[PDB]
């Protein structure tokens, strides 16, 4: 149907804001601290702790496969990559204060983001 393709061009469109979204965020970590998934080679006992484990790789692979349907479940995907880590590791870490830094840093990016989302619809 044409209702259809013209949805379709929205979750397109709603891609591409979340595509330069992610770029932004990714940005604010420079040491690649969120990059990938915890390897669980090298923490094994990873899955004990964390049951949802998220990275920025894995965001990408799910954006591109326009598996994002709102900004809603982009930022919750966030979130995690955020919270697993303040979780894992303790406060003294450069773990710890990465994620808080990438919180209070992408907080920016992402109030405008909705603003543009709501506005463009």
């Amino acid at each position: 149907s044409m209702e259809q393709v013209a949805m379709e061009l929205r979750l397109t469109e709603l891609t591409r804001l979340l595509r330069s979204v992610l770029d932004q965020l990714q940005d604010k970590d420079p040491a690649r601290i969120f990059a990938q998934p915890v390897s669980l080679k090298e923490v094994p006992d990873y899955l004990d702790h964390i049951k949802h484990p998220m990275d920025f790789a894995t965001m990408r692979k799910r954006l591109e496969a326009q598996g994002y349907k709102n900004l809603h479940e982009f930022e919750e995907d966030f979130d995690l990559i955020i919270d697993n880590c303040m979780k894992y590791n303790a406060r003294d870490t450069v773990f710890y204060r990465a994620a808080v830094r990438l919180r209070d840093q992408g907080g920016v990016v992402l109030r405008q983001a909705r603003r543009e989302v709501d506005s463009i619809g």
